[PDB]
Order: structure tokens, then C-alpha cells, then sequence
């Protein structure tokens, strides 16, 4: 029983809207570093009509939450978007819900039931990642922990599902599978590229989902991922950013129609 | 020395990761003449209306080369059959524009050698076993033996116990050996040992790129996995508004 | 600098790829401190018997330590956990022997570092999304924090979907890796999303060679997945038929 | 419907039977290296007591049939040993089933349903290798091909699943799966470790395998392996094989009280 339609902020979250994006660095650094990614992700989608919904980790984990909630809250003052981080324990959503509009619940911690009803009892919106130890119709099962525990608004990210040894497969009946949950379906082609212990193959993914029809994207970018502090081997440079958004709203217009 | 052919001219039909799409398209196995001339006629008229080629497919021998035969007189397009021994081949060469090595044969070196001998299109369907990087050694049997018209058809490939998952990373990488790279949408849903993500896996493979679509299709599927022929025309309607997108990035 | 010991000692059991078989068994969860005795009791009368190394494990704090810290007096036996935060490692270390990494956190380096710290053994689950030697990476952040005592466990790899499979390489693998390598027979078998197969399991894991056997066991497994308590004496007497062979060779 | 105790000239397959052995080269060479090859694991398992059966290809496929059923009368003649091969086609079958004990259905062949029709009706044992596509009991509905067709006489051979890209995996469940069917089941060691597209695994395979029990081993073999013709990095270098066999039969012993 989750909203179909999920709104945050200025941002629409829907099976049926116009592809919405999440966006950011992996990894929080400094102050400097967060508006500049910030500002060039805003200005992209402002031009192209995209919501946007910045993201950026504090805890490391495989900044720090005080610092990083200043920051948050101050990138919000400047420019007006939601945003999103991971959280990983009960007290964590607690400190980050004052300021934080998404809760994601990472790969990882999936199935961790408590933390699950701990995200969903902040009322956020909350983005579960699923893991890639699950099949699509265990989401049904996760995202009831949220929506059963009282809280509607669930968005559901597809990251990959592991392909034997040191691969990720995108299997991409997951998108309707999830879709027909009732929540709006996210695609992450970052992480469903990597080679787990692969950034040529964002945008084939990328295009392979928003043919086949999703509510949003999941984008890891940085200026220099190769020298990034983590994830760098998956993010896409930043400057390649809008040339692919361009692409993936041109097929999402027509996947929308049908 | 000789290399595969990235652009496969067959009969009217051109296939290229370039080009517009083209489709391959037919029943499991043949039928009795007039169901051939059925289908086909079904066919040739999406695909003419659609503005797209097609290679008529069916599986069956003598009986079957004659409806081939008449069929192509009368509607014009390349066919398409599988063949299974180095016999075949030869039988059914002097018709079938297309030779095509099934999937679980897509490692015998003597077939693949023996279709590439005949002069014909060869497509070889990947392996369920099979990495795409693998598809290199298996046409290199086919060009090393001086014929460079080959097609690579994606099926799916294994993933875990009775389930196939179509990775849409094969296609680039497929293409990359310099072959058209066909989607088999039909099989690629197989539970081995579905047919509601057909469509959803063939948007993917055409926003991702591809020469070809590979679609077996009948008037009553359940008394033959094929898409109901009645549903053809507007999953061909939307992969082709898919495909201008993708073969103009 | 710091590296695995092959070697672990903890309290009176030694475990070794090329010692005995030792034993890491217990319930799921601790339910009663009465209940915990119990299991305890008809463990240890079963590996006394055998003359295996016994480490007696639950899952919870302030109660289950107590639990913990008289079983241990009773029983002389060293005792394992899981943890889930670094404030819950320096909670139960003053009690509990090995501090267990759950599968889901094998890739967590800040767990790892705080159960390093604390000086116990640390048992590492290998996540199912790992390969074998994706293992050099985690446990070099337990033996780079300081601790030479970990411990592998083997415990399943996904395989398609709501599967997993147990690939025997994994073990000589992790065992070249330098730490003593156990197997989870119960969590192997799982249907993510069985107990007929953790003979299967257990005997093949034995014959290839193991320093340890991690098994959930309890007295009435429908109402706690588990092996029955009364399938343990049978199972264990078979195993160690198995082990004495697979550690002369 | 499968004999349980399948009886091959000398060689008893069950799965409470002591062990027995299909072992050769992968392809027949010269008959000097066929007679080499036969006579020393004839030797070795004389010793050990282990039933053998001589295996040989003749198809290459990814010395030709005339020829080496003629090696195979003489190798017969002289060691007094059933022999095996795989088979193709209807007409393989017929051709080969006057001198051959035992006819193979190849992993990639296990499906085609006509050819394992027709090796049922020469009566003839009948090896199926289960694909590395199919799952262990998905092996119902193809050894009732054969017995169905009225051939009681099936083994089935386990040879490793496909497991991501390159790679195989041993799901050591399938030997339980399958013997539930009532065939012998055979442990196919050297193609089980293989990367599609090893060597150091073979015995780690084999051990796992006996202790959970099996009827056979399917093991090949040859003097330099690096050196043979066809699937030199998966075979057993016949010098190691006495010591590998004692190992077994060590483990055997105790697999098979219980």
C-alpha cells in the first residue's frame, strides 16, 4: 500500500511522471566541493526540466552526521531541492530526519526489519535499495516493513543482482515486477554496472531502463571519479552528465506515452 | 584476413547495429502451406506498413523447401531455418538465405563450418553457457572459413536453476566483435525446464542498440512462449519509435 | 607487518585446517538462561564424547551476558555472538570469546576494526554476494587493526535468485588466504526469500577439509533452518569418520 | 523406472556399490596411445579394485568411428573391459552399439529428446552428462526418455552448472537430487572444474563428491596433458591418478556404511 505518486519537495516521484533524478557524489567531502556538484547538477536539471534530489553519504562506511546536516541544510537554503543520504542505524534516522527529506536503506541492510521501521517511522519518504542478494518480488516483503509500519511514501531502487563471481547482471523485468508493488520504481546505473571486489556501461544500462519505464534515476557523478575518495570507479564525470540525461529524457518521452 | 561483415545484406534486407532494425519473425515449426502463407502475409504486412525488412523464419524437409520456395516467389523476402547436421546445410542452402545454428550448437565447429561453407547468412544463436566475449571464437569458426556474413542472436544466458537473464551489457559487447547483433525477445523470457516480458525486455534491447529483433509469433499461441501475432504490429510500432532514438546517438 | 594466524586458539579449542574438527553450535537465538543450559549440556556431553572442541553460540545483552559468563563457568567452555555495532564489540567482549561478523556486515570496516580491537577472536561470515577471495580484503582489516585470530566461515553464495549454492573451491581458496575456515552447514542450505541437505553439505565440506563446523541446532526447530539437537550426535560421529581422513592426506 | 544396480560387463554401478571408474583420454589418438592409456588404468584399478570402463571420443567435436571401433574390439579383446564413448546423431547410435557398452549423450546433446530415443533403443547403457543449463531435477524428465522409451540401464552424470560467465559450480545437492531419480550417479571430476571460454580443483571436486556419494567417477586422463589434443587443461595427469583413486576409495569406504 504504497502512493504511487510520491511527491517531495518540488520533486514528483511516479511510474507515470516524467523521469525524476537522484543525484550526487558518493561520498560527502568538503563544503566547497558539495555546492559546486550541487550548483552543476541544479543548473542541468533546471534546463532540462528534471527534478532533482541531491544525494551525498556522511558515514563512509565500508564527514561525519553534524557536519553533514549543516551542509545539507544549507545546500537546501541555497537551492531549493530535497535531499538524501543512507542511514545504517535506528539513532541515524532519528538525527537525520529534522533535516534529510529521503531516508535510503542501503544494499546491505535491506532486510534489517527494525531499521526498516525505524526509517519508516520518521515519516520521510524512504528509499530502500534493493539488495543483490534479492529477488524482485522480495521487495514486496521489504517495502511492506515501510508501508505496513504506517508510512506510504517508498521508493524502490533497482542496484543490480550478482551474476556468479565479481559480477552485477541488471535483470530488467525487475522494473515491472517492482513497478506492479505499487511503488515508483528507481534505477541505479552506477552501482549496477561494478564489478563487486564497468563506467562504459551507464549509459547502456541507463537507456535499457528508461525504455522499459522508470520514475527516476539513481546517478552517482564526480568531477574526477578517478580520483574520488570512494566509488570513484563507477561515478560518471560529471561534465558527461547532461549529454546522457539529454539521451534518457528523449527515450523516456516516448516511454511514457505507452 | 577475413572479417565479419558489419553490415549483412540479405535478399531486400539489410542488417546493421547502424541501420534501422530489422526483424526476423515466423513460427516455432512449419506448419501446412496455407499457415505458412498466413503468417507470412500477417508479416509482410506490418513490416511493409512499418517500412521495416523481414526475414521470414520457420523450423521443419522436401515439403518444406517447396513452401519456402513459393513463398519467396510470391512475397519476395529472404527465410530463415535452423539446421542440426553438416547434411542439412547443404540441403537446404540452395533455398534458405539464412542458415541458423540453435543455440545448443552454437559451440560445433564442424556445423558452423559447414553453414559458412554454403555461401549463406549464418546466425549463430549464443549459448545460454556462453559469455558474450565467447562469441568471438565461435564466429571467427565461421569467418576463418571465408564466409564474413554472420549474425549474432542474444537468447539469454543461465542464472541460477531454470530462470535466464538477459544482459543488455552482451549487446554492445557482441557488436563489438563487428558482427549485427540480433535479440531473440522470444527465447531471452524462457523458463527453461513468461511471454509478459517480452515487450518489457525488447524496449531494452532496442534503446540499447541492436541490428535485428528475433520473434516467434503464431495466430494461437497456446495450441502450437510466441507473441500472439495480433499483438505484433504495436510491439513493432513501439520498438521502432525506440530505434530512431537509439540508431541517431 | 600482522598476518592471519592458521592457527586460533581460543580458550581450550584450537582450530586449524590441518587440526581436528572443532565445533561452533548452539541456537539461533538465546531464549532462556534454563534453555541455554540445557543445549549447552547436551552439546558439550556430545563433543566430550567425540573428544571435539566445542564453542557454544547464541545470539541476544546485559541478561545474555550473565547467561553467557555461567555457562562458560559451568561448562569451561569459550562462547561466540554476532555483533552489529562497534558499541555492541566493546559491550561483550569482556564475556564472549569470538565476536562474529554477520554476512550482511562482512564488508563493514568500521565493525571490523572495532572487533579487531578488542583482542578476541574474530569469525568473519562471508557475505553471499562475495567471492572466496574476496576474503583477503576483509580480513586485512582485522589483521591490519592488530588481531592475527580470525576466523572464515563459509556459509553460501547467491545463485539465480532465492538460491544459493556451495562451491567446495571456496574453501582451499580461503584456507590459502591463512586462517582456519569454517563451515555453515545450516545457513548454507538456505532458500533466501533445506535442513534434508546439511548432511550433503557438511559431509563434502569435511572431505575436501575444514578447520570447523558451524551448525544451529535446537530441541524443537518448528517452534524457534536447524538441525534437531537429537541429529547431531549421528551427524558429528560421521563428520569426524570423514575429517580424520581429509586431514592425514 | 531406472535399474538401480546397473551391470556393465565386469563393472557394477549403484550408488551402494563400492565406486567404479569411467576414465580414458578425451579423444582416441593412435592406437599405440589407446593401448598405452587402457593398460595403465587397467593396472591401477586392478590394484585398488575398482571397476573400469575405457572411455574415448572419436568425434572431435567442437580418428573417425571406422577406426576407433576398431581400436575398441581390440582393447576389449585384449583388457576385457566395457567401453564408452559419446554419440551425435540417430545414426551414431546404430553405428557404434555392435562394440560399444556404453553409449554417451554429450551435456549439450541432453535435451535432444530423438537422440536420447535412439541410443535407448540399441539397448545399451546409456551415460546422460546433465547439461550445465539444467537444474538436478530437471534430470527426471530426460532419463525417462530413456527408460520410458524401455532402456532401464541409465547413469547420470554430473558435470558442473553454469554459474556467471567462464565459470562453473558443483552443486553438490544435485548427487542426492539425482540418485533419488534411481539412477547411479557419476561424478564427472575434470569437466565439472573447467572455465567455459582447473586442474588444482579436481581433487578437491572429487573428494566433496564421495563423501556424499556417488556410484562413479568420470574422470579423463591422459599422460601430458598440456600437450593432448583436445581439453588438455582439465585432465588428470595419468601419473597422479593412482593417488588420487587411493584417496577416494578411502573416503568411499566410509560413505558407503552409511
Amino acid at each position: 500500500t504504497a502512493n504511487s505518486t510520491v511527491k517531495v519537495g518540488n520533486v514528483t516521484f511516479s511510474n507515470s511522471a516524467p523521469l525524476a533524478l537522484i543525484a550526487g557524489p558518493c561520498q560527502m567531502e568538503t563544503r566547497d566541493h558539495a555546492f559546486e556538484m550541487a550548483g552543476r547538477l541544479k543548473e542541468m536539471t533546471d534546463k532540462l526540466g528534471i527534478g532533482l534530489v541531491y544525494k551525498s553519504s556522511f558515514d563512509k562506511a565500508n564527514i561525519g552526521l553534524e557536519k553533514a546536516l549543516e551542509v545539507f541544510s544549507d545546500l537546501k537554503k541555497e537551492y531549493g531541492f530535497p535531499v538524501l543520504t543512507d542511514i545504517h542505524t535506528e539513532e541515524q534516522c532519528a538525527a537525520v530526519a529534522p533535516v534529510v527529506d529521503v531516508l535510503q536503506i542501503p544494499a546491505f541492510l535491506c532486510r534489517q526489519t527494525d531499521l526498516l521501521i525505524a526509517a519508516a517511522r520518521t515519516g520521510r519518504v524512504v528509499n530502500v535499495k534493493k539488495g543483490q542478494f534479492l529477488a524482485p518480488w522480495d521487495m514486496k516483503n521489504v517495502l511492506a516493513k515501510i508501508t505496513e509500519s504506517g508510512n506510504p511514501n517508498v521508493l524502490a531502487t533497482e542496484r543490480g543482482v550478482s551474476f556468479g563471481y565479481n559480477t552485477l547482471v541488471s535483470d530488467m523485468r525487475a522494473l515491472p515486477i517492482m513497478a506492479g508493488l505499487g511503488a515508483p520504481v528507481i534505477f541505479d546505473a552506477t552501482h549496477s554496472v561494478q564489478q563487486p571486489g564497468q563506467r562504459e556501461f551507464v549509459e547502456t544500462l541507463a537507456r535499457a531502463a528508461v525504455a522499459v519505464g522508470v520514475a527516476g534515476f539513481f546517478i552517482e557523478t564526480h568531477e574526477d571519479p578517478d580520483n574520488a575518495p570512494s566509488d570513484g570507479p563507477n561515478m560518471v564525470p560529471i561534465d558527461k552528465m547532461p549529454a546522457l540525461l539529454e539521451k534518457l529524457m528523449a527515450f523516456d518521452r516516448i516511454a511514457k506515452a505507452l
